[PDB]
């Protein structure tokens, strides 16, 4: 029964997410709110008849997203919750963003990423993703909200999982719109921090580290990583960017950041680190299929302990050490220092 | 907190798990993988991939279950895996290609859509109702018939200790397909007679199943349409997932020449979904609620409650007697309906 269960749960995934990209879409989340809605009062609120609307409700319910109370009347589970734009911890931007065109046409040529080793998005866009998102504000203002909403399993976390004490400044390198840094920040009132990001996401972190309270703490400076990373900083964070780029281009970057740290800085790459050996991972976003995620929108890929180590010879830095995190996390620790010779 | 975040993350990334495996299917992997442990560069022959391409899908499959790297870069399928070979006599591999084929897909991309008009999306993306097209494309006819075997096979193994079939001399199954659900029912009762009743293209494969499977001598196959008639005389009639693929008023015509062949002594057995009042979560290998949506986008079908398939009986002067279970992995039930006083 499990052999035949699980190829079934694998082959209708399409359609599930189908169902989902439908709720986000539809914004039912937040038409529901907190308490028992009705059906035939939804229909008039996103122009779909009461009996298509209750097909599709019906199915969000059987998918965990729903709870049908009485016949055509539904309230959130604590996972439908999460699409509502007002959750403290909503994966709203998160779902919209990965059930939008620009993350799922690509893989419709999974194959062709496969044979050229390059990605499909340019061909269908008309540019690398970074590129077109810097010319596409509501879809930039979407992919922060989208890393911020991915990154919070990791913020809640790390500060348990590493000792930053030892540490008066740190930079995050592609820290995003600062979901990383704030967290860290809160915890160590004594840390002062800088974000380094795009033009687009900086201002994002502006307005993120003012809401936090950070003003005073935290700056927030854009340029491009592919030139030098700010030096004096005591520790860099480089979260969810190695994984973006091919290793000629991660190979540039970590030069960047070897200038930066000179004698006495250290580096914390976070992200995958791949076992040599493949098999099931309890994380609650599959690193495989972050791989190939990597591959189709931006030819960048997931690495081994043994691969990233590599690179960093190349850039002149050495792993001293890889730290755990929680096994639904998915991401690991490595730290980072230059070679002595 | 962890629970309801993970739950939505699977939801959210289906559609991506889903071309992985379309991917092994379509480019054969577990034929060329076969009994053994293969290696990659050997593999990236067999479907013209470069190796470090193959090796991250590889890699990606063996993450979600469907194989196993026992060193690096040398693979052997799981139980789950195997399914997916064309020599496995519990193939799934047709059933896998008709379900990732974009004649079954694209009518979800416009799922909204469905919704609103409550009519199927397949007609204006191929040009006619579904079983028009299949009539007039023998390919896809003939991997239609290959995939419902593949979905009727966990209905098979279990419906003979599920259900006693020795009170009857006689069955007949009502859109039978290939001939599946009867050839297992014959094999385990040896003093049985059946009749599989078909399309005429669906009757060839139907045909050459009964052949094949040495049952020719007591087992017949007849084509026509269950608009018009049912071939009458037999003591038990089976109608396994088909009521589900029409709408009310073309299941009270299927169900009245049911009725019309039953006359006196003969019993029906509607082998389907029964939904219940409240949408909950379903432990079936199928999603009973996916299968609703399926039906809309591809045929303007629908899954029903009892109480619904109860009144359209009624409307073809019939009652159901009685509904029995199948083991819950099967998410099918067996309906008794037998003539109204
Ligand atoms: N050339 C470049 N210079 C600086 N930042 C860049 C860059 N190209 C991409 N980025 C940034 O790299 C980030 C990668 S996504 C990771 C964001 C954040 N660290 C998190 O984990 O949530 C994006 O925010 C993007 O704006
Ligand atoms: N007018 C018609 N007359 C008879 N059979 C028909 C029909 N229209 C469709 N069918 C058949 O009804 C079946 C529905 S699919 C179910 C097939 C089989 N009972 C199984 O469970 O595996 C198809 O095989 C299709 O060919
Ligand atoms: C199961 C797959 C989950 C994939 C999550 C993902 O794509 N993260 C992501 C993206 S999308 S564009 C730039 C980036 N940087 C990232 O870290
Ligand atoms: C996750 C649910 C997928 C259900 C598979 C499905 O739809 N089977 C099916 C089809 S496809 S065309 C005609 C039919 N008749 C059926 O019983
Ligand atoms: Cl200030
Ligand atoms: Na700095």
């Amino acid at each position: 029964a499990g052999a035949r269960s699980l190829l079934m749960q694998r082959l209708f995934g399409s359609r599930v997410t189908e169902v989902l990209a439908a709720m986000a879409r539809l914004d039912l989340a937040d038409a529901i709110g907190d308490g028992i809605a009705d059906v035939h009062d939804l229909a008039r609120s996103c122009d779909l008849p009461a009996d298509g609307l209750h097909r599709l409700l019906r199915a969000l319910a059987g998918l965990g997203m729903c709870e049908e109370s009485e016949p055509g009347k539904f309230a959130l589970t604590a996972s439908g919750a999460l699409l509502r734009k007002d959750h403290p911890e909503s994966v709203y931007d998160f779902a919209r963003f990965h059930t939008a065109p620009e993350t799922t046409r690509p893989w419709t040529n999974l194959e062709q990423a496969l044979r050229t080793g390059r990605p499909t998005f340019d061909e269908h866009f008309g540019s690398p993703l970074y590129e077109y998102m810097a010319g596409h504000p509501e879809l930039s203002a979407r992919f922060a909200a989208a890393m911020r909403g991915e990154s919070l399993a990791t913020a809640d976390t790390i500060a348990e999982h590493y000792d930053f004490s030892p540490y008066r400044t740190v930079t995050d390198v592609g820290g995003g719109d600062g979901t990383l840094i704030t967290a860290i920040l809160r915890r160590h009132p004594d840390l002062r921090g800088t974000i380094f990001e795009t033009p687009e996401i900086a201002e994002r972190a502006a307005e993120r580290v003012r809401a936090a309270g950070l003003h005073d703490r935290c700056a927030v400076v854009s340029g491009d990583f592919f030139d030098l990373v700010p030096g004096g900083a005591d520790l860099y964070l480089v979260k969810s960017t190695l994984h973006n780029w091919d290793d000629e281009h991660v190979v540039r970057i970590l030069s960047s950041c070897r200038t930066a740290l000179a004698d006495r800085g250290r580096l914390l790459v976070i992200d995958v680190v791949l076992p040599d050996r493949a098999e099931p991972d309890p994380a609650e976003l599959n690193p495989y299929v972050k791989d190939l995620q990597m591959l189709v929108l931006l030819g960048g890929r997931e690495r081994t302990r043994a691969h990233l180590d590599r690179l960093c010879a190349r850039a002149g830095l050495v792993i001293d050490r890889v730290l755990p995190l929680p096994p639904h996390v998915g991401l690991s620790l490595t730290e980072v220092v230059p070679a002595p010779a």
